[PDB]
């Protein structure tokens, strides 16, 4: 189906992507801090981020 | 409760946050392209990322 992949990038920046049903990847991360704050992070998506609201702050006249 | 605040950086960087309960933030993405792009991005998670697996490939880095 599809998962968190958490990694470190070469900057030895961990962070975490999400992956969707046809095998590809739709966001990463800045991880928030280390992978402690990683999985905390991701915690906060299995509450309710299914049913979590989209809100659009960008739709600004420039 | 909480929610994804779409915003793009002075970078002109389009991605999307996302909150928690006690009214902070736990990620930032990379908005994946665009405005369109981070919608989408967006789009996976309100499908089952609330269900769905959180893995961690940087127990062994790759």
């Amino acid at each position: 189906m599809y998962k968190f992949e958490i990694y470190q990038d070469k900057a030895g920046e961990y962070r975490f992507r999400f992956k969707a049903s046809n095998g590809e990847t739709m966001f990463s991360s800045e991880g928030y801090k280390a992978k402690a704050s990683a999985i905390h992070a991701i915690e906060s998506i299995k509450r309710n981020s299914a049913g979590a609201d989209t809100v659009d702050l960008t739709t600004m006249t420039a």
